[PDB]
């Protein structure tokens, strides 16, 4: 016997991004029960949050009627399965909480968001931090931010001796050709990340490129997600699972993903932070308040 349940919020926002709005989906079949987050991302996701919402009481009026078809819409896909997936105790309790910590015990790794303004800048904070930490490993996030000139004017600053200690700059240019040609010139190991989610991507070994970054809640489907990863390791790439800035309890089964399909890989989830409460599940060691199911604005 099937219910099901939708809830509504808004998080603030520790002058682009003061809330962070979404859903949650509730499947319960008999007493087996399975959560899910619906939190499209704006300027990243195509779909909206309105639409969103839309598409997933519609979808769960089709699951409470037994049909099995999961909405292509990618961050309905995602919270979808991942509902469906706890439904079936199939996604393990077992999580990789482990950070690469933003800003700017095992193996250090830490992430830098580059690409933001001066390639100078960038690189230079990236030498300065390789430098004082001999061990470090770095992940850069370039969001398709260079030029190759502003390509090359960053990497000016990055002593070639630590280069290889910059395990991925994801998406340095504006096109796949110039990353690269950009990977090529430096020695400096690159990722894809928007490229992944545009349609007709091949994974292809390609000279240069060590990992592909794997947003979840802008891809679809923990199904798809999965198959996304085993093309990587295939090849013989990182997959990184990575933070679409979901609340805590979307990062909670995010690092249960990882934890699953990515074990020795550290996820990309160092966004809670950003936020000023959690929701209905724990980030284990962070002392934000959490709210209550009890306190979540419930349309179905």
């Amino acid at each position: 016997m099937r219910s099901a349940q939708v809830y509504r919020w808004q998080i603030p926002m520790d002058r682009r991004l003061k809330t962070r709005d979404g859903l949650y989906v509730c499947l319960r079949e008999g007493e087996r029960e399975g959560w899910g987050e619906i939190s499209p991302l704006p300027g990243f996701s195509q779909e909206t949050w309105e639409e969103a919402q839309s598409v997933l009481l519609a979808w769960v009026n089709n699951w409470l009627a037994g049909d099995c078809e999961l909405p292509q819409m990618p961050s309905v896909a995602f919270g979808v399965s991942c509902a469906l997936a706890e439904l079936t105790d199939t996604l393990p309790q077992a999580a990789n909480y482990r950070a690469a910590p933003l800003c700017n015990p095992g193996e250090k790794v830490a992430k830098v968001k580059v690409g933001l303004y001066e390639a100078v800048r960038d690189g230079m904070v990236v030498n300065l931090l390789l430098e004082a930490i001999p061990d470090l490993h770095l992940r850069l996030d370039a969001n398709r931010a260079w030029t190759p000139l502003k390509g090359q004017q960053f990497a000016k600053y990055v002593n070639p001796d630590y280069r290889d200690r910059i395990a991925f700059l994801a998406e340095p240019c504006k096109t796949r050709d110039d990353s690269r040609a950009f990977a090529r010139e430096t020695g400096i190991a690159i990722a894809w990340d928007e490229s992944l989610r545009e349609p007709d991507f091949a994974f292809v070994a390609e000279e240069g490129v060590r990992a592909v970054v794997i947003k979840p809640t802008l891809t679809g489907s923990l199904e798809k997600v999965r198959e996304q990863v085993q093309a990587a390791h295939a090849l013989g790439l990182t997959a990184v699972i990575s933070s679409s800035i979901e609340s805590s309890l979307g990062l909670t089964q995010l690092a249960r993903i990882a934890a699953w399909l990515t074990p020795d890989t550290i996820p990309g989830l160092d966004t809670l932070d950003l936020m000023q409460a959690q929701q209905v599940r724990r980030w284990p060691g962070s002392t934000l308040p959490v709210v209550e199911v009890d306190a979540l604005e419930r349309l179905l």
